Parts: structure tokens; C-alpha cells; sequence
């Protein structure tokens, strides 16, 4: 867990030293954060770091955890070069969808201390929306993370290679392992098998790169940490209009709309319309989630971590092919205002005809009182939607 220099041959730049023991997400946070200052004050010019690895892993949070501790560093997320014209598909997994034309432009340009203009890519119409102007940060540290941040084509640039392994991605796994086991079955085995058929991908695309980073990260997923920090949600049958919630609600939330569609999944095997704990797709704006459908109900709030990673529809594949059945598909349209703390919207589904009013938030005190503001008392109903459905047979 020592970070130490060593010059790199292929050029006069100094780099870390391989660390072949994986590390945890926090050990691993603060080595990254000491390498990068050894790495700016031996080397000149931009410091470049590829963060890689599959998606639920926790790259994502581990970037917004080095902003938070350090501003002065800039984030580049791999995803918005994408192509949607490359490829047939939406996967966002395929390694196809990169412009690394684009990239690679941009990091030359910042490498020789100019500003660039990185591509933004919108998911719902699958096209580059536009661009923004990135300059060469105070801290001359740029991450640039996604699955294939660690690719041969970057390599050469990067100067340190770190890679994020587990994880809800990991979880998941493990999470089919205790639906599908049966006695005598070795338990590496299985699991070797049941991520070859839910993540299609990673052993053959995604795992390689890993291998080459120098900061290995293995995030270990605890059960306990949803449900320290969950979301408090309440929800109604009142007929509070999205007029009224414009002018009750202040200028602080944003407004938007949106179409979702969630495909409800049981495990294989006999629950008898109960013992049931669902894993929920969600399709919303190009992009595919898959949820943990853990509630708990404090009247009138009901309660869940809302644990999700984004996934490919393969996934919907590999878990048929493993079991589990569809249940029931809920679509919905719905009107959202977000305080980007709170959110209060209404929710129209067509299967039961009816729309509902909904108030959910990290900050129980906050979703109580803004409830309250909209006169949302003696009108709460305490069910997730499917188990709605399920009252109204």
C-alpha cells in the first residue's frame, strides 16, 4: 500500500510501482489521491489517469469522492464519446461506441496545455448533444473513467492505471448463487458460470484491461450501508396538480418529464405470491437499471436503499436463461420536479388507471414537511406498485 516512482523507460516520466495486492475502496481512495501528488512532483504536464472497471463496481462513486475531497481536479466520463452509429445495438457495454478519434484529440490538446472541447452525449436520443470547454485543471489531475478506460489505445497516455472490481456488480452474482445453488454444486463454479451468463462480456472484453492497472481496487458491498442512508418515500392518492406543485415548491426545483417501463422479476423456484423479493429493469431514457426490491414500511413511509447499476439488456437474457421468470410490466409516465436533495412528482400507470402523487428524498425531516406543505396528510398510501397490483386483484 506504499505508492513508490520508478522512471518508465519508453520515456523520461516516472511511474507507480505495480501493486499486485488488491486494495479496499477506502485504502484504495487515499492511495490513488498520494500517488497522483508523488506523480505531479516528478512529472511535468498533464496527469492522466485511467479509472476502469465494470459498471455497478463503484467507479462512479469513487470518482465523486476525489472531487468532493479535492475540487481542483477534473472528471472525464468515457461514455459521452460515444457513437450510437457504430454499432447496431444500444448496448452501453460495447466497446465499439468510443469515438477515440475525439478522445484521443482531447488528451493530446490538454497534454500540450490547451483547452478542449470534450464531446456531451445525451442517452435518450442516443446523439452528442453538443460540447464543453475543458481546460487543463489547477491540480493538472484528469480522471477519465469508464469500462474501458484501461484499453491498449490509452495506456500509452495514462499515467497511472487504476482499476474498480465488485462491488453491486460482484453482488449480484452472488445474489443469483443464493436463488439457483443446489447441494454438491462447487460454489466458485457456479459463480464462475452465473457471471459468463449475466455479464456476457467481462471475462472476455472488460477483465484484460483490469489486469494492466497498477492500483487495484476491490470494493466489497455491504447490505448494511443501504439501509444506514436509504430513501424515505410517501406516497398519495391525492390529485395534486403539477400546477400546484410549481407554485408551493420553490424556484429550486427543476422541472422535467419522463416515460419509464420496469420489468418485475422472480426468482426460480415455488414462492407461493409471497416470500417474493423481486429484482426490478427499469428502462428510462436509453438507459437500462436493474434494482434490489428491499422495502420496509414505517407508516406511512415506506423505505428501500434503491440499491441499482446500469446494465445491458443482455442481462434480461442471461437471468431468463438462469430462472427467473417476468412477473408483470409496469409502464408509467411521469411529472417530476427535483430539488436535487427532494423530489416531488406524479406518477400515471396504465395498468392501474390511476395517478399518485409522490414525495421522496435521503432526508426523512424533509419529505415529511414537504408532504405536508402540499396537504398530502390522511391521503398516504404505504405499498410499493406492485404490491398495489397485488391488493387490487
Amino acid at each position: 500500500d506504499q505508492v513508490q516512482l520508478i522512471k518508465r523507460k519508453d520515456s523520461g516520466r516516472y511511474e507507480i510501482v505495480p501493486i499486485e495486492d488488491p486494495l479496499s475502496f477506502e485504502k484504495g481512495f487515499y492511495a490513488v489521491i498520494r500517488a497522483c501528488q508523488l506523480l505531479a512532483q516528478k512529472n511535468d504536464g498533464l496527469i492522466l489517469v485511467g479509472l476502469a472497471g465494470p459498471s455497478g463496481a463503484g467507479k462512479t462513486i469513487f470518482t465523486e469522492k476525489i472531487l468532493n475531497f479535492m475540487p481542483s481536479i477534473a472528471i472525464i466520463n468515457m461514455d459521452n464519446y460515444n457513437d450510437g452509429t457504430r454499432v447496431i445495438d444500444g448496448n452501453f457495454d460495447d466497446p465499439r461506441l468510443t469515438d477515440y478519434d475525439t478522445l484521443l484529440d482531447n488528451i493530446h490538446g490538454l497534454r500540450d496545455g490547451k483547452p478542449v472541447q470534450v464531446p456531451i452525449y445525451d442517452f435518450k436520443s442516443s446523439s452528442r448533444i453538443g460540447y464543453r470547454t475543458l481546460e487543463v485543471p489547477s491540480s493538472r489531475i484528469v480522471i477519465l473513467e469508464g469500462i474501458y478506460a484501461l484499453s491498449e489505445k490509452l495506456r500509452p497516455l495514462l499515467d497511472l492505471r487504476v482499476s474498480v472490481t465488485g462491488g453491486v456488480h460482484f453482488d449480484l452474482v452472488k445474489r443469483v448463487l443464493r436463488d439457483i445453488q443446489r447441494a454438491g454444486q462447487e460454489p466458485e463454479e457456479i459463480i464462475h458460470q452465473i457471471s459468463e451468463t449475466v455479464y456476457p462480456m467481462y471475462k472476455a472484453f472488460i477483465e484484460p484491461d483490469l489486469k494492466t492497472a497498477q492500483i487495484k481496487i476491490l470494493n466489497k458491498f455491504n447490505p448494511f450501508s443501504g439501509f444506514q442512508n436509504p430513501t424515505y418515500i410517501l406516497k398519495s392518492s391525492k390529485a395534486v396538480t403539477p400546477e400546484q406543485m410549481k407554485a408551493a415548491l420553490s424556484e429550486d426545483f427543476k422541472e422535467r418529464t419522463e416515460e419509464t417501463y420496469d420489468i418485475y422479476l422472480l426468482p426460480p423456484g415455488e414462492d407461493p405470491e409471497a416470500c417474493q423479493s423481486y429484482l426490478r429493469m427499469r428502462n428510462r431514457d436509453g438507459k437500462y437499471n436493474l434494482m434490489f426490491e428491499e422495502w420496509v414500511t414505517d407508516r406511512p413511509f415506506i423505505i428501500s436503499p434503491r440499491i441499482t447499476f446500469e446494465v445491458s439488456v443482455r442481462l434480461l437474457g442471461g437471468l431468463m436463461a438462469l430462472g427467473y421468470t417476468i412477473a408483470t410490466i409496469l409502464k408509467r409516465k411521469s411529472h417530476i420536479f427535483d430539488d436535487d436533495k427532494v423530489i416531488v412528482k406524479t406518477d400515471w400507470l396504465e395498468q392501474l388507471n390511476r395517478t399518485y402523487v409522490q414525495v421522496q428524498g435521503k432526508d426523512r425531516t424533509f419529505v415529511k414537511n414537504v408532504a405536508d406543505q402540499l396537504g398530502l396528510e390522511g391521503s398516504y398510501v404505504p405499498h410499493t406498485y406492485i404490491e398495489q397490483i397485488q391488493l387490487e386483484r
